[PDB]
């Protein structure tokens, strides 16, 4: 029977509501009065942010900020513009203001505590995962908090699902995984809930065994899949 029930962090939990605005104010923060549109580098930034997670994905663990650093560098010296030393906590700052969770994670997570292992996967360094918990005061309604870092690789190796669930004592066929962008959870048995708020990653649909919009529909998928639907 199902017994645990994992979520994929930050995606299922935080909002990205106004992202791309906060994104834009991080690089007229970094630009200053330097003569280069913000909305410009952020496309650029944009662009090589999605190359490198596309190519860390399944990969063994590298730094974050090393790897936003390295992309920055990279802008500065084609558009001219000083390196910003501090970039990574121009973000973290960014983060630190804006984060939010959605509505119904907090009432999500208590529904299932206690009565199923409540565990977080993450593509998130550790230090990074856990300041983000305890920025949104979510920290003590994990039983798990497993990373990429732990693990070695990133989603969607299966070693990080395997320590999820070596660390919950519970096998592959006992747990659901609920998650944001699965590119990897259905190699080790488990139950696959694609969390799609907006009905727009259709790329995704036909993997995932279930698909909802809000996560209050995760507890109705766990009671059914143990027989008190
Ligand atoms: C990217 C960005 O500005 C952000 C990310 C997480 C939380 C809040 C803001």
């Amino acid at each position: 029977m199902i017994r645990a029930v994992f979520f994929d962090s930050p995606g299922t939990l935080n909002s990205v509501e106004g992202h791309a605005k906060m994104h834009l104010k991080i690089m007229e923060e970094v630009l200053g009065d330097y003569p280069l549109n913000p909305k410009t580098l952020l496309d650029e930034y944009n662009k090589l942010t999605r190359e490198a997670f596309s190519n860390y994905a399944g990969k063994p663990y590298r730094g974050l900020r090393d790897i936003l650093e390295e992309v920055m560098r990279k802008l500065a010296e084609k558009y001219g513009f000083k390196y910003p030393e501090n970039f990574w906590e121009i973000s973290l700052r960014m983060s630190q203001r804006y984060g939010e969770l959605y509505p119904e994670v907090v009432e999500v997570l208590k529904s299932l505590k206690g009565k199923y292992h409540v565990g977080m996967i993450t593509d998130s360094g550790t230090e990074q995962a856990m300041a983000f918990l305890d920025a949104l005061g979510i920290k003590d309604l994990f039983d798990s908090i497993t990373t990429s870092e732990e693990a070695g690789f990133f989603k969607p190796h299966p070693r990080i699902f395997e320590l999820a669930l070596k660390k919950a004592g519970v096998k592959g066929e006992e747990a659901v995984y609920v998650g944001d962008n699965p590119v990897g959870s259905k190699n080790l048995g488990m139950t696959s809930i694609l969390l799609d708020r907006k009905g727009e990653k259709r790329e995704f649909w036909d993997k995932a065994d279930f698909i909802v919009s809000d996560l209050r529909e995760v507890i109705k998928i766990v009671d059914e899949l143990n027989g008190q639907g």
